[PDB]
């Protein structure tokens, strides 16, 4: 145990995001619901000066079938953000998963994928990426004076599969043009000033580093106008390792590329919930202390890459909601719960908060 | 003797500011006069983005009979700073001296700190502490759109008083819950964008500096929003130690706090006045020459901690105009002056100016 | 050879100005027609942050005949940057090159540098210091709010001239006077928010770096309001040695100066172009990774310097337009092409793009 300042409130606690004012945004992503939560509200006040939408921006929450788009929870996400002077990111344009099926159905309502005359996959991927082109148009022309940072695709990369292209229905139909398009279509809708990112997990991993970097060589061989990568980073308090986070983000620096962490949380646990505890107050001090030193040592790296990372975002504001409490029921037979942030279930600060926030 | 570069004309010297440009703030106290004064305006547009009010918006300036509220002078310093993009400075909400004595006068005229029933001393500290909040209402609302940087609270440390907390009437009466006021009332007219500030003087002393630390701390665990501590550095060629001084700062920076340097002067006599010079034509180079070496040390010593300093303001424009020269009559039988700046009283550059302004 | 990253396409690669976001703007110079000519303008768009008139600013471009103000093609490229939020300089208040005799004639039509009456040289040199104040009153007054750095005097020094004052009729008729009545014309009709440059060549070489020191040092003394140095850097694979630029850099930082390289090109010849290949694809690969390896020594020592730079501008957009080219032709007998930036006449990118794009 290291980290013994006082467990105070976080709402009034001295802001995370001024202590990185000269180093990168510090970030959280939210639900509609927390724009108008006393508690969350505030928190995104006080801490935050950059908010992305933890689910509200995915295709399937903005267009359900097609041309019928929903617009009502991303606006109030977006209209947060400008009230308070706060900075944003998309989350996302194109994604395997929160992908609604009706992009990969021919003119026949029949699955694209399971076409075998070969003008015919090509009519259907030309009609493919219109659809994709028309979905990125009405998002971008709708928020683009308003968000800097795009998620332009998600977890496009899988080494499991063959050339490490995550073999989902956009890379059956087609190739790689899809990754091409989606930037294309951004730029060409949202100008040069906003920056787009293709975003993954697992980024430092190998082969999978090795993939994203030749994935975006080759686009950028095709004239794609990728401007950095997004790094999700949810990490454990062992893996993966400070050293193969430095040698990803300065990989990826030396093609010019620009660097965020776009979903960072800290989980209590391995690679799945080894085991859990069941609920808050069964986590002992000793975990929170060594989630403090690993905090510590990502946030005292991201100082020293502070001139190739323009943002940090946690995925959440407090451990009172996380994706990590799914993961952590489920394989613990319904009950567990994981403790991923620098603030605690009850808007207080932690340990880790401390550790990060300090002189160093 | 090492700085003899020449000692050209300040009104058209290199910009201090514009030298210190991605480190922090370059600031300057001032009175209204100044603010038409050819030769103060002129230095101010030239070597300053950051303005504080001397006097004219201490509480008895402000406020001098309850609900009094005069605010031509604090005006005009406001606009002079509109008008040049400077950034500004709130020198102070709350403060033992310059304090008009209706503050704390019980509803019969009283003085509250002579009263001995205990009902009533609870009366008493709950109006006392309803006038701050209208105080601090009255001028937060008034000018949170236009100054950024709050000394909410002023020298409320004394480590000569029981428990380190300066006994004065504010004290007496409320304990440190005006402290706590203070902090609230501000951010709750001024809004999550003005940044708060407890200031104080010999921050680098022990046991003072612990007492801070520790009222910090204890404000913190009262929910209280503090963002910051403001040094006065009043200093001399020899105390405090550079070692101490960057001590200090990284201390407050543990707790999360940024840090402004409010006041600095560096006086060319030790603490009283041992022997002032009776005019500013007696004094040696060899002075002057020491007090260059002193700035260096103290400006490359804020560069080292440019992360945790968001400004550094003088406590006034040029050497012809200091409160130190009323300390060096006194403990002289009225003759004494004492050249505290960078520019000397002829608005000439001296070898101190030289000697911060240069590539290291 | 060192650089094997592909020669994409640059219209869409990383932008360079991002890269630099942190340090310092990054500029090219730039014709009118080039405003409007697309892969010219898209390149602008995507790699600089910063815009300067190779030619349509100079003084006889902009007053031709006196009070005859030729505003079109200036106005066009302001115009551009303002659409594309781009800094700008002025390039230049003062040459003795591209300056129309009518400034240099008196009232009689006749060279003031003849006249041998000392009265009537008095009132020459009033005269034209009139009509220098007229034109920088012109040009200041209708530009400041969108220009922000000012090359107020250009190459005013050479070494091989007495006292090392250019002999130029500026310098016969006034001496240094026009030099400091430009600058105090420049901040009379501009303001304090402008950025004065003097802007020179070799300025590391000895004695001119001496003599440009000393020059600026005695207009310090009269008063004159000097901001910074610009350094055309026109250097070569070879000349000059990086430790004398960054003492350049430093000395000139040590006056309190500002910092720009302004004409930024890297010769692939040494000084005169010995033996220019005849054709683009004449010049081998190893020219190329030779440049590059220069190209990242000088950015990292940029970055090293980058508190004491605010700017870097390259001397064009891309390798189909350099003024190199004209020198290539004249000292190879009519045929030669140099290759001076980071960008191909292709518009693709060069192996010095990705030397000074990376992460170092
Ligand atoms: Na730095
Ligand atoms: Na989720
Ligand atoms: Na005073
Ligand atoms: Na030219």
């Amino acid at each position: 145990g290291s980290e013994f300042k006082p467990h105070i409130s976080a709402l009034n606690a001295p802001s995370l995001a001024q202590r990185y004012k000269d180093y990168f945004y510090i970030g959280a992503a939210v639900e509609p619901y927390q724009t108008t939560k006393e508690k969350d509200a505030k928190m995104l006040q006080r801490h935050f000066n950059m908010i992305v939408a933890e689910n509200a921006m995915k295709p399937a929450a903005l267009e359900p079938t097609e041309g019928n788009f929903q617009w009502a929870d991303a606006d109030r996400i977006v209209q947060f953000a400008k009230e308070n002077g706060m900075e944003l990111r998309f989350h996302t344009l194109v994604w395997h998963n929160q992908t609604p099926d009706w992009f990969f159905l021919d003119r026949e309502g029949k699955p694209m994928v399971e076409e075998t005359d070969p003008q015919k996959r090509e009519e259907n991927r030309e009609l493919l990426l219109q659809r994709l082109e028309n979905h990125i148009r009405a998002v971008v022309l709708r928020y683009k004076d308003d968000i800097k940072n795009w998620d332009v695709v998600n977890e496009v990369v899988e080494p499991n599969d063959p050339g490490g292209m995550r073999n989902s229905p956009w890379y059956q139909i087609t190739g790689t043009e899809y990754i091409e398009v989606a930037f294309r279509a951004a730029r060409e809708a949202g100008g040069e000033d906003i920056k787009l990112y293709m975003n993954d997990y697992n980024t430092e991993q190998e082969p999978k580093r090795e993939y994203i970097y030749r994935l975006i060589k080759k686009l950028l061989e095709k004239g794609v106008p990728i401007d950095g990568v997004g790094h999700q980073a949810h990490v454990t308090i062992d893996r993966p390792p400070v050293d193969e986070i430095k040698k990803t983000i300065q990989r990826f620096a030396d093609l010019g590329l620009d660097n965020q962490i776009t979903e960072l949380d800290v989980s209590l646990y391995g690679w799945p919930p080894r085991p859990a505890y069941p609920t808050y107050d069964a986590i002992p001090e000793e975990r929170f202390q060594a989630q403090a030193d690993r905090y510590r040592q990502l946030f005292e790296l991201f100082e020293e890459l502070k001139d190739h990372i323009s943002a940090v975002t946690f995925w959440g504001i407090a451990d009172n909601h996380t994706w990590l409490d799914d993961r952590a029921r489920e394989y613990n037979d319904g009950v567990g719960k994981d403790a991923p942030f620098v603030f605690d279930p009850n808007y207080r600060v932690k340990p880790a908060y401390w550790a990060i926030i300090n002189h160093k």
